[PDB]
């Protein structure tokens, strides 16, 4: 089979809460939930008919065993549905995807789910097991434990996002532009009904979360007064870096012959997706690397993709990413992104290829982007049907 | 391609450590990183040639940020290189290796290694987010949460164990026959120098471990005396399940063009691999059903294996297996497993691949299932080159 | 000398807070700082003059080295000071103040200052030490581990107070009018000033705190409607049951030559003080018991008592106390007490007699009694100047 | 009464063991209900003949409600035993011995136990009530919190020693001679069976505890080599410090009358007790001002003393007090002391006075001397009967 006999047939997403906030004590794995249920049914597709499931998800800890089986199995997925976790940091979401299409085009499987997940509200403290020392030892935060924080340089994600402006000349006054823009871009979206289509309501215990949360939680004047977050001199602050928050988003995938079986409507199909690495404290430039990557895999130019999803882990990246590769802002992140919407680490590289499935126009190319802890990228490019 | 191409060049691992003894304190990352290393060695692939790699962890709470990264890394492998970790429970060193075959059948990457990894002594306990609740409450073991208790039945997997051999009359005489079997099969492979070819050893703090510990923790005239260790009328004891324990495997693939390209000697080819599964209670019947369906994509029948490798997560599950497909004992886990040589969880199923990697003699088939909580197994089939 | 030659020249207390609110993360050591700060004023005397203390405290845990000494040389006293805490669970404030009186009578000191304080809200969670057992262990609250649960019956002190009322017949229906009683009294006092003189005022990071916050938190429609709080037939509740919260009372005490020497006012004089016990779950009856063993000392006979303080642990212990001993309730628990005001465990006993060093008229002569956790009582009779 | 009335008629203790070693996991109370009962036979006193107990306990914090009323109650005494527990940090268990002489000789009781108990190796950890903060917290261990830390120069007593002897000129080699005449005195006087008298053994899970534990760990060789312990130019060591420890002891006392009525035999007779205090960092010279405190208190000069208890909290005390009062080393601590007995720090100050009570020839006068955490000392003179 050929890459783009691989179709995508539903997408659907959870709106994302702030941290501790709307999904405050809601375990990832409702999260999780809901997002599938929604996909499904985006993609009229009964859960019965789905064979394996690859879910991103990064901090995991005392969500119980294998969450995301407990994601298939509470969406009403049958028991002989095979179910994968992965985590590739930031890129968990995409690469669960391309994971997906990988047994799709090797017709290892006909219909395959795929997403990605955070409740990061619900990360605990961790105290090491055995003889607590005298004296007294740390409780650890999961989240800058086995989320955030570098593990080769000791430092935070936001820290290393300073190290990358200040060697590229990209400023405080660039990065808040370009936050400022993120936030109303996410506001006007919302209002015109941009991410009716993708997004599923939760109730939560009794209200209803149907909007995403973060985007209002700004105030425009006092962006250039705040003091840098991560580093003395730095550039990079808590409104143009992404915060901390909760939510899921899934896809339904199938091949060509299998939407013909089923009498499904195809909402896109694959093109390419790949990945590129470089050293950790730079994974902020590793977009830059990937995307030129997935343009050769799909015999594509830049002037061929019509919208770019580049995860906005901070302003810096998409900065980065545009001007080094001469990408058309216009076209770049159009309808927000995570400095305004939020990062819910497994979540955010589905969140963004599923945008783009329902957001394109029919024939038009979309690329998706998304740094990673560690110093990577995913890449993805799909054409909507 | 067909996935014949795909060749395993080179595997290792760790010897496996009993709980909180061998490499206790010893994170699982440092084992990964010098089970990696002997891979490579073994393949005679210089680290800098590794495009790609995916590591099973089933609990890597507090062990940092992107654990199968930190590996790669530790190895020395370039920063340019792609990592996931996967989780699928027991079955995440198989899942691993899967992903990679997958990747080179479609020509994605040409170098890629695969494994599994796990310090169960190194699994933190838990406190969650927010208001510690008046009266106090539960600090959580994430061995039980994340690891090895049901959680849609809430029951461990041994309790889980009990059920299938009570179903299907399978005595505790059966179950500590097999067991005792397993262990004078590990030692007696360790006798012959079995392991020594995908053996590494490790320094650890200033000792050197070599060898596997948990096989010599035995008493065969007391194995007929212990109690029940899951359930009251339970059949199951801590000797005829697997137990709690620290290790990592990898191997080294490629494509028959690569290993031309490098100079390198395949010893092994990919027949098939796939999942199944069934009710979450159940996974002990599942390995009975991944190896039919894995025998039908290599075209082969049960005859036309000459070695299985079926987990013992407990001796229930290659007793069900055995007896329902026919099996010939003599043919199965003929060099121990699990319940005497423990069950690091990500590691397992990496561990029993690699294995047979280089175990079988040219020409000679070996198919290895594993079973996994939630419900799943694991089915890969190679032919030894 | 005999004991009428033992006076006391000062009192003071802080405001009585609700459980993690108006001093919510303010350590006991301030609050007692601030009641002796308070009382040395009340009594014109220099801190320098101060040669010992006793101060009770019941769950000092984690309010670091020697919280009585703290309280001292935090307000002025000269570190020629001799200090010690005592423990007597509720009654501690009280027995502090006897100590205090032994020794002034054998003219060990002239200058002593005594009380009681207790940080409900800053009470800690525990772990043992040593091995967290495999499986995971329960975080123990300090509040009913060393404060409120009998140990001898492991059941909580108002589950005790629930015993003790069905055998005597004290009902829900008495309790509750009691209840009521406690706070609208409580409420009149504030109204009239009854608590001017002995209050001090405090700020907290700012706000002023001048004012017992708990009897304004009660809703009398709803008292006769509330669910037992104790046990599941029980009759105590939250409303008839005294609350958890912070405070500190302090007292300054001389000799009649000590006051004479310094030009000091005597406000009251010790006329008799002393202890009784019965079983543990008993300790709801063991006021009626030493009630009548400090009138003996005294030399007097009930009707000689102008006004009572029975401390409202809850509003059995006063309705059993005036029943059985024939008290006359206008002359009881006047301005209100525990059950509205509060029980801060250390500090009550303090706070009941400074009340009466305050409020008597000059000439009457005033009894109070405090039953403890563990079976106790403690009873103290002064007579105003 | 005159002070002269007082009269000891019973002393116990249990043995002193080490840190986490052969009392590990004995609660507190369970060592104090042993040496009360030991005390109690000592006095041919039967439980029921005690009317009340005052008992030192610095760190009780898991222990439960009213420590001291369990020791009280678990002795057999009645539920009738009015029970006081007291905090004067290390002077803790002479503390409760003064507060019992002090009701003694005011007629208030006439048969009245007192003592002190520290269990060091159950002292937990404490984490405090609230939101755990963002990125996480210490877990605080309760024994350097609540016990040994110094709050006013957060220091612990050990560094506050290191100060004193530089400012005094006691060296490390003054220090280092001084300990080990503790060891050998320990060892010999263990050896002559000076301790038989006053040790009660203990059944510990089974194993008999019968001789203190701290003594024989030790190597003299190694003693001059030892690391500064507290602080990186100091002179204190590991050695030459007290420890770490567990162990109660306690005393059964009556007036002269008491005794005759019971037909007991007075052991020791009171003649004086009382405090001093100093600066915090300054407990160390605390004792030079306590002992001509209690001198003039008997109306006795130092050359009327034939034994000093002066509490080996370090060697530096002793060996500045010596120095200061002129006193003869002949005759202090001569059979060893906390520096290698250990110091459970309610403990001492009722083991030393107890050691004096059996250990003194009759017509004998003993001084004990013991300084505490905060800047205080306790003393006492007692007279062998
Ligand atoms: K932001
Ligand atoms: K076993
Ligand atoms: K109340
Ligand atoms: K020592």
């Amino acid at each position: 089979r050929p890459i783009t006999d691989v179709v995508f047939v539903g997408a659907a997403r959870t709106p994302i809460g702030s941290f501790r906030s709307a999904f405050n004590n809601v375990p990832v794995t409702v999260l999780g939930r809901e997002a599938l249920k929604g996909a499904l049914k985006n993609a009229n597709v009964k859960p019965s008919l789905v064979q394996e499931a690859f879910i991103g998800v990064v901090v995991p800890s005392n969500a119980g065993q294998g969450p995301a089986r407990q994601v298939v199995l509470g969406a009403g997925c049958d028991v002989s549905t095979v179910v994968t976790a992965v985590n590739k940091m930031c890129a968990s979401g995409m690469k669960a995807i391309a994971c997906a299409a990988s047994i799709l085009q090797l017709d290892l499987q006909e219909m395959v789910v795929a997403g990605g997940m955070e409740s990061m509200s619900c990360v605990p403290f961790y105290l090491p097991r055995g003889e607590i020392p005298f004296g007294g030892t740390k409780l650890i935060d999961g989240i800058p434990r086995d989320g955030l924080n570098d593990v080769y340089n000791d430092i935070l994600m936001g820290a290393c996002a300073d190290k990358v402006a200040k060697q590229f000349a990209i400023t405080r006054e660039e990065q808040d532009k370009y936050a400022i823009l993120s936030y109303k871009r996410s506001a006007a979206a919302w209002k015109e009904g941009i991410f009716a289509k993708e997004i599923i309501p939760l109730e939560v215990t009794t209200i209803t979360v149907e909007e995403d949360e973060e985007y209002k939680k700004v105030n425009f004047e006092k962006i250039p007064k705040l003091k840098p977050a991560f580093t003395s001199e730095g550039s990079v602050t808590a409104a143009n870096a992404s915060t901390l928050n909760d939510g899921a988003a899934m896809v339904v995938m199938t091949t060509v012959d299998g939407a013909k079986k089923h009498g499904l409507k195809p909402l896109a199909r694959m093109l390419a997706y790949g990945d590129a690495a470089t050293h950790p404290i730079d994974f902020g430039i590793a977009p830059a690397s990937v995307i030129p990557k997935v343009l050769k895999l799909a015999g594509l130019q830049i002037k061929d993709i019509d919208l770019w999803e580049i995860n906005e882990a901070f302003a810096v990246v998409p900065l980065y990413t545009m001007k080094t590769l001469g990408l058309d802002e216009s076209k770049v992140n159009i309808h927000g992104g995570a400095v305004s919407l939020g990062h819910p680490i497994g979540m955010s590289g589905a969140r963004i290829v599923g945008h783009l499935v329902h957001t394109l126009k029919p024939g038009q190319k979309g690329c998706a982007a998304i740094c990673n802890g560690g110093g990577g990228a995913g890449g993805m490019i799909i054409e909507k049907l």
